[PDB]
């Protein structure tokens, strides 16, 4: 596996607003004989996985709006039913190079 980007991130989950799960090191990983097989890993001195999924090609991974560019929606799904997750990181060109190398990967594939 490679690494297309890595950065603190906050993950934020909703919970009947949203509501942190844990900050941890955010990866996109793509495998090296494999272009198709894109992931996200996000692990807390614990070690914690907070969050490894696989880029899905018919999902976009987009700020919530232009004035929160360093706060991203990540659709998965959990039980077929979809749910968004949040990945905030500090600043706001990360969250752009963050969806930049999300969107890349998926032309990619």
């Amino acid at each position: 596996e490679e690494v297309l980007f890595c950065e603190k991130a906050k993950l934020l989950i909703f919970d009947s607003g949203y509501t942190s799960r844990g900050v941890g090191e955010l990866k996109l990983l793509r495998k090296k004989d494999d272009k198709g097989k894109v992931r996200v890993l996000c692990r807390s001195g614990m070690g914690h996985v907070l969050l490894n999924t696989s880029v899905v090609k018919s999902f976009k991974y987009q700020p919530i709006d232009a004035d929160n560019e360093n706060l991203i929606k990540w659709p998965i799904i959990t039980d077929g039913k979809l749910e968004t997750f949040i990945i905030k990181v500090k600043q706001k060109a990360d969250g752009r190079r963050l969806v930049g190398a999300v969107a890349d990967a998926q032309q990619a594939m």
